[PDB]
DNA sequence: CGGCCTACG
DNA sequence: CGTAG
DNA sequence: GCCG
């Protein structure tokens, strides 16, 4: 019944098994902190299966036959159903290691390997890092400086204001260029950790050199707190608010129009949906997918797509709109 | 046994 | 390494 | 951790 790849099934934003999926996602995050991407992926995939089910799981029997449920994930669910808590999950939650790794990796510019080195050196708080600025890259310094604002959910009103100023700068940089909201907001999320935008021009090649021109125009309007030929810019914007301002993470991506459906698909996510789609493409169809194209390595040709629908069709998949890609 | 997405900055 | 979805 |  339930397909094994997340790209083969609809996953809505609101689902019926949050308690169970949240517990499995804690274990997935902890697996990542200990350097096991494989265990992280299994726990994420198991959590995602539960998000696609039509009803609450109330009895362990309802897991039988589900993909990515084996002995470990099933026992977590059984303990949650039988007792309301999973001892392993609670032990991870309360551990100093998990809490500190979560704190550090949430900083823009810090991943697991950096966080783990700092943990091993005895560092535990954001003030600990601030007291040792020479150990920070420029990106990390920006992430730490703006950490409180970046921990505030981004709202739709923020998205709408940012889209206007990005459209203004893009139109000043290149007439006819377009701006498309991507990321979680395109999947219907009401909040986010950032705003993602994809920029193109209908005439192939006209977008060459665009992103530096857009960045210069935003900087001159005082809108940029942090950035840095390029085609992806992971920015922090100074977003005006009533009487003040707040820092907001914004990702700006430029693609030629030939690549636009592939970039739109990749940048709309979810992260797990796209990893699963790329895995499906290669392992089941023999085709190589990324945000630039879909390559047949035996004919040595790229699939020409005019839409996301075209890509799903070439992969033999039922089309899913963005709001059903919340894997 | 090994794979686990696949790029850019 | 970091970033992205 | 699960699976091809
Ligand atoms: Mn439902
Ligand atoms: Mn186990
Ligand atoms: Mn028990
Ligand atoms: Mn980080
Ligand atoms: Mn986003
Ligand atoms: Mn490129
Ligand atoms: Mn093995
Ligand atoms: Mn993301
Ligand atoms: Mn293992």
């Amino acid at each position: 019944w339930m397909p094994a790849y997340a790209c083969q099934r609809p996953t809505p934003l609101t689902h019926h098994n949050t308690g169970l999926s949240e517990a499995l996602e804690i274990l997935a995050e902890a697996a990542g902190f200990e350097g096991s991407e494989g265990r992280l992926l299994t726990f994420c995939r198991a959590a995602s299966v539960l998000k696609a089910l039509p009803s609450p799981v109330t009895t362990l029997s309802q897991l039988q036959g589900l993909p990515h449920f084996g002995e470990h994930s099933s026992r977590v669910v059984q303990e949650l159903l039988e007792h309301g808590v999973c001892e392993e999950v609670e032990r991870v939650r309360r551990s100093e290691r998990y809490q500190t790794m979560k704190l550090f990796t949430q900083i823009f510019g810090v991943g697991v390997k950096t966080a783990d080195r700092w943990y091993r050196e005895g560092l535990r708080t954001l003030d600990d890092l601030r007291e040792q600025p020479q150990k920070l890259t420029q990106q990390q310094k920006a992430g730490l400086q703006h950490h409180q604002d970046l921990s505030t959910p981004v709202l739709r009103s923020d998205v709408d204001a940012l889209q206007q100023v990005v459209e203004e700068a893009v139109g000043q940089a290149l007439p006819g260029a377009t701006v498309t909201l991507t990321g979680g907001f395109r999947r219907g999320k009401l909040q986010g950790h950032d705003v993602d935008f994809l920029i193109t021009h209908p005439k192939e090649g006209q977008e060459a050199g665009l992103l530096p021109r857009v960045m210069c125009r935003l900087q001159d309007q005082g809108l940029i707190l942090y950035h840095q030929a390029f085609e992806r810019s992971f920015c922090i914007f100074r977003l005006p608010q009533p009487g003040s301002w707040k820092a907001v993470r914004v990702d700006l991506v430029v693609a030629p129009v030939s690549q636009f459906p592939f970039a739109l698909l990749g940048w709309t996510g979810s992260d797990l949906f796209q990893r699963e789609l790329r895995r499906f493409s290669r392992k089941e169809k023999g085709l190589w997918l990324n945000s630039h194209g879909l390559f047949d390595p035996e004919q040595k040709t790229f699939f020409q797509a005019a839409s996301e629908e075209d890509i799903f069709r070439h992969l033999g998949l039922e089309y899913l709109p963005p709001e059903q890609r919340n894997a």
